[PDB]
Order: structure tokens, then sequence, then C-alpha cells
């Protein structure tokens, strides 16, 4: 399978950023969504689980085609709850009917880490709408309650090393688990939507409980009122992993500098940029703007 990425025609980089800047002001007028912790949180996930379908053995699944626009992807019960990231960029499609939805959800996720400080992500062009028929089947997203040796054998199939993966997994700071969603429930953190390197802390200072919800399901449980995934405190068990740990609860920089490069490889994987194809953009903030 080879996906060419093809530039949506005659648009450049001033088109792009006001598509970002639409999403911003909406990020910023729609706050009270969730508790007030706003739709960043869901916006990133979104772009996660989009992309999280790749597989580098037969190239399908990825960004590129836009399928989860498809009710076999949108249904899928690992997505649960990312209707509501939808909703909110259906609005911004409808103002800029020219991106393809593979662009449009994939940079709803740019947007909405740089806007909550999060570190810059280079973010490129391109990505097709393709046929329903191209959508993957359920059961490509990963289970929750697994250990170590599961997360890493999973992002083998989207080829993350243990880096990329630790990497990655500093998002979990942001937003809450929902329970009618996942079966899980309960925030990570007090700074819930604010990018910071507090899951890493968390995960190292907190004083973690396993104890079960009420969905009957096992999590880890602090005194502060803090919960992570049995995925997530694998990352302190395993002897690899937890010294990455370290190092980002040591350096947020080097998060920062690590995740802002795994989060567009896992944008990007499956897509052929051919070497006339325009740089990756780097999009400025609403702040960096005065707007
Ligand atoms: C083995 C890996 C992972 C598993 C099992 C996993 C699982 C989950 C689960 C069960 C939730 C709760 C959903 C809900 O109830 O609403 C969640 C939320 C979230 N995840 Fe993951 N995740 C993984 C990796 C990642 C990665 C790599 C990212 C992003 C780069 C990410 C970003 C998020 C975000 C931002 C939320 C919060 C959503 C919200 O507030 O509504 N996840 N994760």
């Amino acid at each position: 399978l080879v996906h060419v990425a093809s530039v949506e025609k005659g648009r450049s980089y001033e088109d792009f950023q006001k598509v970002y800047n639409a999403i911003a002001l909406k990020l910023r007028e729609d706050d009270e969504y969730d508790n007030y912790i706003g739709y960043g949180p869901v916006l990133v996930r979104l772009a996660w689980h989009i992309s999280g379908t790749w597989d580098k053995h037969d190239n399908t699944g990825g960004s590129y085609g836009g399928t989860y626009r498809f009710k076999k992807e949108f249904n899928d019960p690992s997505n649960a709850g990312l209707q509501n990231g939808f909703k909110f960029l259906e609005p911004i499609h409808k103002e800029f009917p020219w991106i393809s939805s593979g662009d449009l959800f994939s940079l709803g996720g740019v947007t909405a880490v740089q806007e909550m400080q999060g570190p810059k992500i280079p973010w490129r062009c391109g990505r097709v709408d393709t046929p329903e028929d191209t959508t993957p089947d359920n059961g490509r997203l990963p289970d929750a309650d697994k250990d170590a040796g599961y997360v890493r054998t999973f992002f083998q199939r989207l080829n993350m090393n243990d880096r990329e993966v630790v990497a990655l997994m500093g998002a979990h700071a942001l937003g809450k688990t929902h329970l009618k969603n996942s079966g899980y429930e309960g925030p990570g953190g007090a700074a819930n939507n604010v990018f910071t390197n507090e899951f890493y802390l968390n995960l190292l200072n907190e004083d973690w409980k396993l104890e079960k919800n009420d969905a009957n399901n096992e999590q880890w449980d602090s005194k502060s009122g803090y919960m992570m995934l049995p995925t997530d405190y694998s990352l302190i068990q395993d002897p690899k992993y937890l010294s990455i740990v370290k190092e980002y609860a040591n350096d947020q920089d080097k998060f920062f500098k690590d995740f802002s490069k795994a989060f567009e490889k896992l944008l990007e994987d499956g897509i052929t940029f051919p070497k006339d194809a325009p740089s990756p953009f780097i999009f400025k903030t609403l702040e960096e703007q005065g707007l």
C-alpha cells in the first residue's frame, strides 16, 4: 500500500494557519466542556486514535485516509467519547471545506498541544480522503488493563521504540478517564489542561494503591485524588521504561523535544511525501500572534 501526500489545490502556509487559528479560537470559546477542562485533551486523543490504527507491515490504517468519518471506525468501542472531538471540529470543516479529513483531525491534535502550552509540533499537509472500504477494522487500538511487555509489543506495530513510547505516554497528564467511555475513572494530576511533564513526576512521587472502580476494573489510585491505568503504572515496573521516566521527570525540555518528534512521527506514519512537497509548517500560537 503506497499513500502519497497531495497538497490541497493551491493551498499554502497561510491557509492552514487560518484553520489553526479557527480551532484555537474555538478552544478558547468552548471552555466549559468536561467540567472546564475544555476540548484540548479529547482533540489530542482523537489525533492519536486516527493514527494509532496504522500497521507497519502492510501500511494499512494510519492518519492518511481520514476513515474515522466512516461508521465502522466511528463506532469502534475503543473510540467511545471521541464523538465530542468530531462534533467540535465539524463547524471548522464547514468553514474550510477544502481541507481533507485526515489533515483536519491531525491538525486539531497539533493545535490543542501548542495552545495548552506544549512544544511546537512540525505538521505536514497532504492527507487525502479514501473510500469507506479502506476503513481499518476494530481492534487495532491498545487495551488499558495490561502490562509493560504488552505496551512494548503493541507499539512495535507502529514502530515506536521505548523512548518514543514513554515520551508519547506523557500526554496522559492531560484530561481524564471517564467511566462511561472506558470503565476507568479519574484524572492523573492537577494540571490536566496545561501540557507539562507531571505524568512522570506523579508516577514517581505519589503513593499508589491498586483499587477496583465502579465498572469493576482495577486501577492505581492515590491519596491526592489521581489515578493511573495498569498500562500507565507499567512504566515504573519495567527497568528500561523506568529509567526514561526518571529522565523526563528530571528534564522538562528533553520531554518536550522528544514528545514533539514522536507525535509528528505518529501523525505521519504511512505517508509518502514527494521531494517537491513543502517543508513542515510550524504554526504560531494565538498568543504569539497577539490574537
Ligand atoms: C497503551 C497506550 C494507551 C492506552 C491503553 C490508552 C488508554 C486510554 C484510556 C482508557 C483513556 C480514557 C478514555 C476515556 O474514558 O475518556 C485514555 C485517555 C487519553 N489518552 Fe490514552 N492511551 C494510550 C496511549 C495514549 C497516547 C500515546 C496518547 C497521546 C499521544 C494518549 C492520549 C490520551 C489523552 C489526551 C486522553 C484524555 C482524553 C480525555 O480527557 O477525554 N493516549 N487513554
